[PDB]
């Protein structure tokens, strides 16, 4: 009761409405039966919560809807790539999410959020690898896809968080190598090669202090290289 | 022995040499006695490890040096701001780091890395708040400074990781409000206000799924707003 719908409730609903429009447009483009059915469920669940003034559920739905948007974005990208292993992973994300939601397994939902961001990045990595024609980066992309499959089935929050950082670093380094190609900078190429060496080191000995530190180095290097074109 | 210095060892040393030059320049500008003394120690420790071909220690030193660079960057920014509470926190970061290094407490080192990034961001938030003359954002900056002090003394990895995300979101939202001022967009202002409502919600009910989801929303909103100026 109180003063009716609160500013926080209205903001959560505006977030959900914006996400839902994005999801709808993606689902219409994809024509995927399972995402079509989840659209109806999400639409129903919100209307129920918005009717019931249940702030907790609205919060959960906004978060869940943002994850379904990402999943739809994944399906779009992975269908473009055509990679069957990534397609299988995208399908697994959706199946596990539906299962986690049904069971109220919030821990798995959080893990799936990381796994979904990782899947999208890995798909982007493969896109960049293709552009660059770079077999060395391809090897890392393939290893990440292997680790993603293992994490989806057997990973815990910590192993998933570690892998997300490796994926993020690999995507940034692929972006640095792309800048090398566009700018023709021999000095940046040596930098990128040094970073690739350190990245391989991170793949081999996944110490958290090393990974966190190298992710900062790579991210700062990318920003600096992108700023100092 | 093997084949002598490995490409990975050489890459770690190049990382350390680049960091050390940055640290030296910062220390020379700051003239801070404690950072001056840590420069000598870091210089000594590396030479010893580089002499000894101890890859593990070189890896640790590269990471530790990157943290001392950040600490020096913090001292520079916080001395410019002049905020005595932030100065105290910067001094605490350094004291705790030296202690953690002496005791080999790698868990505390990792926590301090997050705490240092957070301290730098909070200092940047205060800078932006000043620019905008925005008392609403000031309230959040002050609350974050309070939470930072508590986390430094009593926080664990999870509470520190949660706070880092709140700080990151607050910095991005401050950046969005700055864009509103530069672009004079009434629609972006309503967006920013909605995000500020959701941010306050995150400060009040720090659910991890909510925070992670809102950080994505805020980060994507900033990128989109910065791209769709």
């Amino acid at each position: 009761s109180g003063s009716g719908s609160t500013e926080e409730e209205e903001a959560l609903l505006r977030w959900f409405q914006t996400l839902l429009a994005k999801f709808d447009e993606l689902v219409k483009q994809l024509g995927d039966p399972r995402l079509l059915e989840e659209a109806r469920r999400l639409q129903e669940r919100l209307e129920e919560a918005k009717k019931r003034g249940d702030k907790r559920t609205i919060k959960q739905l906004a978060a869940l809807l943002q994850m379904f948007v990402l999943i739809a974005q994944i399906f779009q990208l992975v269908e473009e790539l055509g990679d069957p292993k990534l397609l299988e992973q995208a399908k697994r994300l959706l199946e596990r999410l539906k299962e986690a939601v049904e069971r109220g397994d919030e821990e798995t939902i959080k893990e799936l959020l990381d796994l979904a961001h990782m899947t999208y990045l890995i798909a982007q990595i493969f896109q960049l690898v293709e552009q660059l024609g770079d077999p060395r980066l391809l090897e890392l992309a393939k290893e990440l896809l292997k680790r993603l499959k293992e994490a989806q089935e057997r990973g815990d929050r910590r192993t998933i968080e570690r892998l997300l950082r490796l994926v993020q670093m690999t995507y940034l380094i692929a972006q640095i190598f792309q800048l090398v190609r566009q700018l023709g900078d021999p000095r940046l190429l040596e930098t990128a090669k040094t970073l690739l060496t350190l990245l391989k080191l991170a793949f081999e000995e996944g110490d958290e202090l090393l990974i966190k530190s190298l992710l900062t180095l790579v991210a700062e290097t990318y920003r600096q290289a992108a700023a100092e074109q």
